[PDB]
């Protein structure tokens, strides 16, 4: 469904791309995304699905976009703007400088430091959820380490029971990839609804959990209320839920697919991880995006207070005017240019966390588990959304082949 094109846009720049249903998705989720950058796609188009928006296809409009938030306001970053309007996690949805405030706080949560703490936790899981597959001969990836590894690290983290994973996971999952059953909103109110009695209860003592820590916190003068707790909690969701998770599906079904590349890193272990910032400029699979804050005349195109334009995170490192060969993987490649984690103020709080997790997973999986390929006469699909991900992943292999270490 196309939406009638604003009398302000443009004829010639219209390419209706559907973010949630790409035409080429079936060659894979990335490069369906790849199409926006053909030799005749103009930097900046405008979209006529899921509302109409723009959509930056170029890492440098990209960039510069989301360096400007006093244009592009991170207010609605999601679309439709149903949803966007909806989007009020904190600071995910603050422009500078008040978000300077939640977001350092939200840091303390996730940062390195945390990740420092946790590594041994983190690589202890891996391999004791490795070492249980292995002997299997096979596996469902995305639900067997995928999911499992990252989500449980993140509910330790924030403090909570393992029991809720699939009700959190499914909800989240609704903000990024909606399977059409609720809306944004509705989604991000059930994940609040969940919050808000946690936040309560931590609120009085102290404790060492995410939860706590934010909703003992202290913003801008007065202490952080339940609200704000709740909205920094949130924007905490996505990341430790939904992201890791599938990044890791796209990285291991590229490693079963290719021999070549895993027999590097099982004799070149010191490559792991620029290994792993390649993967993650390759598969990058982040896309949302900002709001105009008034009439704005951006590279030719006029905007228009109100506009919504969608700045695909995943686009950068594609675009081979910043990387040569951009759908080709090289653990060699001198300058690995991407925006993956995002770009500006409000650049990925959870980049640590998400790097120790895709290096530990690498580490520990081609130790035990390094000749795998996907399951004989399968195929692999790809879903595209505000963070596209794998549908699943049938993986085999020898026990026989397997170590334990
Ligand atoms: C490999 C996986 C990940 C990718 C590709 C990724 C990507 C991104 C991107 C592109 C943004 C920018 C959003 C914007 O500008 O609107 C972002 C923001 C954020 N991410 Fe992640 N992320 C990942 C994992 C995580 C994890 C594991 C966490 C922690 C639970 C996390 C927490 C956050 C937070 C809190 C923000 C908001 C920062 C702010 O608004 O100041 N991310 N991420």
């Amino acid at each position: 469904n196309l939406a009638p094109l604003p009398p302000h846009v443009p004829e010639h720049l219209v390419f209706d791309f559907d973010m949630y249903n790409p035409s080429n998705l079936s060659a894979g989720v990335q490069e369906a995304w790849a199409v926006l950058q053909e030799s005749n796609v103009p930097d900046l188009v405008w979209t006529r699905c899921n509302g109409g928006h723009w959509i930056a296809t170029r890492g440098q409009l990209i960039r510069e976009a989301y360096e400007d938030y006093r244009h592009f306001s991170s207010e609605c970053p999601f679309i439709p703007r149903e949803a966007g309007e909806a989007y009020d996690f904190i600071p995910t949805s603050m422009d500078p400088p008040e978000q300077r405030q939640f977001r350092a706080l939200a840091n303390q949560v996730v940062g390195m430091p945390v990740v420092d703490k946790l590594e041994n936790r983190i690589q202890e899981l891996a391999c004791s959820l490795i070492e249980s597959l292995r002997p299997q001969g096979q596996c469902n990836f995305t639900e067997d380490y995928a999911e499992p590894f990252p989500i449980r690290i993140f509910m330790l983290l924030a403090g909570l029971p393992e029991e809720d994973i699939p009700h959190l996971k499914y909800l989240t999952d609704q903000m990024t990839r909606p399977d059409g059953s609720m809306t944004f909103a509705e989604a991000k109110e059930a994940l609040y609804d969940y919050l808000i009695p946690i936040i309560e209860q931590r609120r009085q003592k102290p404790g060492t959990d995410a939860i706590s820590i934010v909703a003992n916190g202290q913003v801008n003068g007065r202490p952080i209320t339940s609200d704000e707790a709740k909205r920094m909690c949130g924007a905490l969701l996505v990341g430790g839920l939904d992201t890791v998770v599938n990044f890791l599906s796209f990285s291991m079904e590229f490693l079963a697919k290719s021999p070549e590349h895993r027999q590097e890193l099982i004799e070149r272990p010191e490559r792991i991880p620029a290994a792993c910032e390649e993967l993650l400029r390759r598969f990058s699979l982040v896309a949302d995006g900002r709001i105009l804050t008034s009439d704005y005349e951006f590279h030719g195109v006029q905007l228009k207070k109100g506009d919504q334009i969608l700045l695909p995170q995943m686009l950068s490192g594609l675009d081979e005017r910043e990387n040569a060969a951009p759908m080709h993987v090289d653990f060699s490649r001198q300058k690995v240019s991407h925006t993956t984690f995002g770009h500006g103020s409000h650049l990925c709080l959870g980049q640590h966390l998400a790097r120790r997790e895709i290096i530990v997973t690498l580490k520990e999986w081609l130790t035990r588990i390094p000749d795998f390929s996907i399951a004989p006469g399968a195929q692999i699909q790809h879903k595209s959304g505000i963070v596209s991900g794998v549908q699943a992943l049938p993986l085999v292999w020898d026990p026989a082949t397997t170590k334990a270490v």
